[PDB]
RNA sequence: GAUUGCCCCUCACGAGGGGACAGCUGGUAAUGGGAUACC
DNA sequence: GTGGCGGTATCCCATTACCAGCTTAACTACGCG
DNA sequence: CGCGTAGTTATCGACCATTACCC
């Protein structure tokens, strides 16, 4: 790090009035050029407290290239640039100047060996050069930081242990980010994105010769200043038999009917009376869609790229920032000229301007004192809202609204609803767990399909009789009764088969054993914890040959690689974690009339909140695949702690430590109150549901005060 | 009442209803599931 | 800062978490029509 | 002379807090 002149006059004259890049970037300018004394009348008037750091990202779709990505000179020459800078030394490094001119980009060029496939431009090699020096440092600041957060723990430890005891480690060995030779391990793999800029910045498509589109695109014209149409009709009932989105009569009037095939009651809710509803629209045929798009080209030499925009049109009216006639070329200007191809998908990624859209991002959430400090402030002038959210897995969400306001030095946190989500969010998370299980039982049932006829018949029939075949076999070798063995009681942890072993007390070797002790934290005496009916039934399941095993699972795998639904369900989980914090802020801010939510949800560790999958206790389900049941508990942590950044909302992160425990009306927090879902105080005999009304009553009151809860 | 795409459901396959919209890379690390082996 | 899955060692696959990198543009200049 | 291509040259700043919490 080293200080700017810059940096100098606006903290002697700006101690307080931070600015947004795009008035730094002007300001500086004017310095340089127009005199130190100039810079003050441009950078006085405008200013804000909390400048609008953030843009959202918006996707189109490639419609047609010159040619493959990767086989353009800029493209190769930023690998070819990649990684010759990724394989130098921290000594070489320093001597590597790639200064930011055409006649430096020269010298280097040459003074390296390098080459350039006939791609430069000054700004776009630019691009390309900070962001690689940019990577390479990264990764040596990444483990200083890391190397100072040790030190800075050790620090804290060190000063309280060293007064109540003795014991306090010295020190400890830095982390290098070195070879011995100098170079650089686990260097960064390089980054495939054509990182468009100025000279290149995407523009309305106008026919040139050179750019020729598939033949469903056959004549494109748009004037790119005319005001683009609006797709549907008003009215799509009136659309006839044969157009296309014709909205057949039955369906447009709300009830329930009968299909004439078959017959079911199906409830139709019809046209959806809503107001920011988006319109989907319906071709005839692949060549009318087209001819509806919005292309803007992207050139850059003797090879260009054409993509549709339809994309950036759809998130800007969804955002209503986009009026309802609008040209090509004004919402180009939405957007910054430097979009993010990605090349191994061909889709676009544009953003915002800050100033057609764009928010602040608070960098952290409050903790600690700074909740009841940033309360002070925001309690000032308006009463705010506050959720408080407590995740589990038989309530997956319990939320709290209460309502802030302040008198003199205090604040008054009124109680105003407790609730949980509804169950349409709850029945879709069941439901998104059966497609997990259904999309793993596909997955299987066709990599038998993988195998050879021989193969296939060998195991189709052993997992038919997989199950009566592990339970005759075990019988039979111990002479153990079926029938007096009861079979559909059978856990992960039950004893049954060698308690029946034991009746018949044939011996005590073949049970017992020693365990080994689990490599962790925590050593003891090895425990001898006799053998359970789960390690029974899986030792005695009548295992399939060696090569049908191998070649069995090597289907699966290949399947498994290019399946299309794993990408399916990991955003259908993640919008469904997304859309029960939506349904949580709407709720408490159509209840609180407040503009301003503050949700307070616990500074839980996720990396031990994950779950485990699920087995139905029995005989028949030992040798069936575990149903999937991972806990939503990351999802929902972090959708929380995105509304920071994607809405600039406040979220408070307090430590749960009593929370669950301690009773409301007292401060007695015994761990025996807590059973489950059922609390009940052990001094004050009350009954409230753990989750719901103990959890978010005490979330809130850490919320309130800085201070931890109280121990004993 | 918003032209593509993406996610979920229904469908008389004409379509209808609802949902997400901060995303890319890269290096590491956990987690869950499946298979074998062994005390 | 993991719990009631009996422990460990190989792999295989998926998804996350965690921390690095990113996600402009006005003004000016010069070779062609 | 005007327009498509393109080089120069401008800014990058911070947080709390430690024996439970969900199965
Ligand atoms: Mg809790
Ligand atoms: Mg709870
Ligand atoms: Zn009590």
């Amino acid at each position: 790090a080293v200080e700017s002149e810059f940096s100098k006059v606006l903290k002697k004259h700006f101690p307080g009035e931070r600015f947004r890049s795009s008035y730094m970037k002007r300001g500086g300018k004017i310095l340089a050029a127009q005199g130190e004394e100039a810079v003050v009348a441009y950078l006085q008037g405008k200013s804000e407290e909390e400048p609008p750091n953030f843009q959202p990202p918006a996707k189109c779709h490639v419609v047609t290239k010159s040619r493959d990505f990767a086989e353009w000179p800029i493209m190769k020459a930023s690998e070819a640039i990649q990684r010759y800078i990724y394989a130098l030394s921290t000594t070489e490094r320093a001597a590597c100047k790639p200064g930011k001119s055409s006649e430096s980009h020269a010298a280097w060029f040459a003074a390296t060996g390098v080459s350039n496939h006939g791609y430069s431009h000054v700004q776009g090699l630019n691009l390309i050069f900070d962001h690689t020096l940019g990577r390479y440092d990264g990764v040596l600041k990444k483990v200083q930081l890391r190397n100072e957060k040790a030190r800075a723990r050790l620090e804290s430890i060190n000063a309280s242990r060293a007064d109540e005891g003795l014991p306090e480690i010295k020190a400890e060995e830095e982390e290098v980010a070195t070879n011995e030779t100098g170079h650089l391990l686990q260097p960064p793999g390089i980054n495939p994105s054509f990182y468009v800029y100025q000279t290149i910045s995407p523009q309305a498509y106008r026919p040139r010769d050179e750019i020729v589109l598939p033949p469903e695109y056959a004549g494109y014209v748009r004037d790119p200043n005319a005001p683009i149409p609006l797709g549907v009709v008003r009215n799509r009932c009136d659309i006839q038999k044969g157009c296309p989105g014709y909205i057949p009569e039955w369906q447009r009037e709300a009830g329930t009917a009968i299909s004439p095939k078959t017959g079911k009651a199906v409830t139709v809710p019809g046209l959806s009376p809503k107001k920011n509803k988006r319109m989907r629209r319906y071709w005839r045929s692949e060549k009318e869609k087209a001819q509806d798009a919005l292309l803007v080209t992207v050139r850059i030499g003797t090879d260009w790229v054409v993509i549709d925009v339809r994309g950036l049109l759809r998130n800007a009216r969804w955002r209503t920032i986009a009026p309802k006639d609008i040209s090509l070329n004004a919402l180009l200007d939405l957007f910054t000229g430097d979009p993010v191809i990605d090349v191994r998908r061909n889709i676009v990624t544009f953003t915002y301007t800050l100033d057609a859209c764009g928010t602040y991002a608070r960098k952290w959430t409050l903790k600690g004192k700074q909740t009841k400090a940033t309360l002070d402030k925001l309690t000032a002038t308006q009463t705010v809202a506050l959720v408080a959210i407590d995740l589990g897995q038989t309530n997956p969400i319990s939320a709290g609204i209460s309502r802030v306001t302040q008198e003199n030095g205090a604040l008054q946190c009124e109680p105003l609803d407790r609730f949980t989500l509804p169950d349409d969010l709850l029945k879709d998370i069941s439901a998104y767990r059966i497609a997990w299980d259904r999309n793993e039982e596909e997955l299987r049932a066709r990599s038998v399909e993988a195998l050879p006829e021989a193969q296939q018949a060998e195991v189709r029939a052993l997992d038919g009789v997989s199950k009566e075949t592990a339970r005759t076999q075990l019988c039979a070798d111990f002479g153990l009764d079926p029938k007096r063995l009861p079979w559909d009681k059978m856990s992960s942890n039950t004893t049954f088969i060698s308690e029946a072993l034991l009746s018949n007390s044939v011996s005590r070797d073949q049970v017992f054993f020693t365990p080994a002790p689990k490599k962790g934290a925590k050593k003891k005496a090895p425990v001898e914890v006799m053998r359970k009916d789960r390690t029974w039934a899986r030792a005695y399941k009548p295992r399939l040959s060696v090569e049908a095993q191998k070649l069995k699972n090597e289907a699966l795998w290949a399947l498994k690689r290019t399946s299309p639904e794993y990408l399916k369900l990991s955003r259908r989980k993640e919008e469904l974690c997304r859309r029960s914090i939506n349904y949580v802020i709407e709720k408490t801010r159509r209840r609180t009339q407040c503009q301003i939510v503050i949700p307070v949800i616990e500074d839980l560790n996720v990396r031990f909140f994950h779950g485990s999958g699920k087995r139905l206790p029995g005989w028949d389900n030992f040798f069936t695949a575990k149903k999937e049941n991972r806990w939503f508990i990351q999802g929902l942590h972090k959708a929380f702690s995105d509304l920071r950044t994607h809405r600039s909302f406040y979220v408070f992160e307090v430590r749960p430590e009593r929370t669950s425990i301690t009773c409301p009306k007292c401060g007695h927090c015994e761990v025996g109150n807590r059973d489950g879902e059922a609390f009940q105080c052990l001094s004050c005999g009350k009954t409230c549901n753990a989750d719901l009304d103990v959890a978010t009553h005490n979330l809130t009151q850490v919320a309130l005060t800085g201070k931890t809860m109280p121990k004993r």
